[PDB]
């Protein structure tokens, strides 16, 4: 599923990401935009043999099991395919763990490079939230 901007904002809010670990909703929408272009089905292979999955491009070395990744820990206890569903529940649950891991949203290099320090609330402008 390719979410609209406000559509994804509402879903993320509903699932408790607005201000989660102190990161406002705009931060999460901005991260999604640059990670996946709001596409749940996005995948990208990494040099180490892991792959990133879903709207928040969650990686298969630490977080989810894809059966092909060296050194996998599956800390979210989920198949990586669950992160490609139209239902963002699994991605959100796994993103809550990730952002709690010590480095906050810096765990998303696209967030650090493209969202951090910017006017992230622009990403929820116009939405009825």
């Amino acid at each position: 599923k390719v979410f609209g901007r406000c559509e994804l904002a509402a879903a993320m809010k509903r699932h408790g990401l607005d201000n989660y670990r102190g990161y406002s909703l705009g931060n999460w929408v901005c991260a999604a935009k640059f990670e996946s272009n709001f596409n749940t089905q996005a995948t990208n292979r990494n040099t180490d043999g892991s792959t990133d999955y879903g709207i928040l491009q969650i990686n298969s070395r630490w977080w989810c099991n894809d059966g092909r990744t060296p050194g996998s820990r599956n800390l979210c206890n989920i198949p990586c395919s669950a992160l490609l569903s139209s239902d963002i529940t699994a991605s959100v649950n796994c993103a809550k763990k990730i952002v709690s891991d010590g480095n906050g949203m810096n765990a998303w290099v696209a967030w650090r490079n493209r969202c951090k320090g910017t006017d992230v609330q622009a990403w929820i402008r116009g939405c009825r939230l």
